[PDB]
C-alpha cells in the first residue's frame, strides 16, 4: 500500500494525469513546493497547473526508507532544464506529506 | 517557532554529526537509505561516525519542511571533490524515524 502510492505517483506524473493523484492524496496532505505551502485539493490543483503548462518531468532515480520516498527528477520547460527533488511520506496508502525542491 | 529549534538541531546533526546528539535523535527503529544502502538503528549512528571520521565536510545550502517531513540540500566536500546531496528526514516524537541520503 506504501509502494502502491509511490508507484501511482510516478505513473500519474508520466501520464500527465493529475486527477489520478486523487487516488493517493488526502484532504490533509501537506505540500511544500520551494517553500510555498499547499494542502489537500490544492496539491492536486498545483499538479494540474504544472501539467497544463506542459512541464516535462523525467524520473532520474529514487530511494526508499520505510514509508519515506525520495525521487530525483529533471524538469524541462521552454528549453530550460532543472533538477528537482521530491520527497513523500506515505501512511495508510496515501501520500501525507510532500516536499518539492528545486536544486 | 518550535520549528527553528528543531531545524537548528537537525542542521547541526547533519553538518557535524556530534555522536552524543546522534544517539539522542536516532532510535533502534530508525531506517536510513544512503545511496540505496540500508542501515538501521545503531548502524545509522556508526555510519555518521564514519563519515565524520573521514573528514567529509558537510554544509547546508537550503531546506524545506512539510509537517514532520524535512528535506535538506547540502554540499559535501571530500578530497577536493564537491557534490550536492539531498537528505530527507521524517521526525516522530523528537526522533528521526526515516532518513534518505542521495547524491545528486
Ligand atoms: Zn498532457
Ligand atoms: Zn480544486
Ligand atoms: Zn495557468
Ligand atoms: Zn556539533
Ligand atoms: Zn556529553
Ligand atoms: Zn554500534
Amino acid at each position: 500500500e506504501e509502494e502502491k502510492a509511490a508507484r501511482l505517483l510516478i505513473e500519474a506524473l508520466e501520464k500527465g494525469d493529475p486527477e489520478l493523484m486523487r487516488k493517493v492524496i488526502s484532504p490533509d496532505t501537506k505540500m511544500s513546493i520551494n517553500g510555498r505551502l499547499f494542502t489537500g485539493d490544492e496539491v492536486v490543483e498545483v499538479v494540474k497547473e504544472i501539467q497544463k503548462r506542459g512541464i516535462v518531468i523525467k524520473l532520474v532515480s529514487y530511494e526508499k526508507a520505510g514509508n519515506l520516498w525520495l525521487f530525483l527528477v529533471t524538469v524541462k520547460n521552454n528549453g530550460q532544464e532543472e533538477k528537482v527533488a521530491v520527497a513523500i511520506v506515505v501512511r495508510n496508502g496515501r501520500i501525507k506529506e510532500v516536499i518539492v525542491m528545486s536544486i
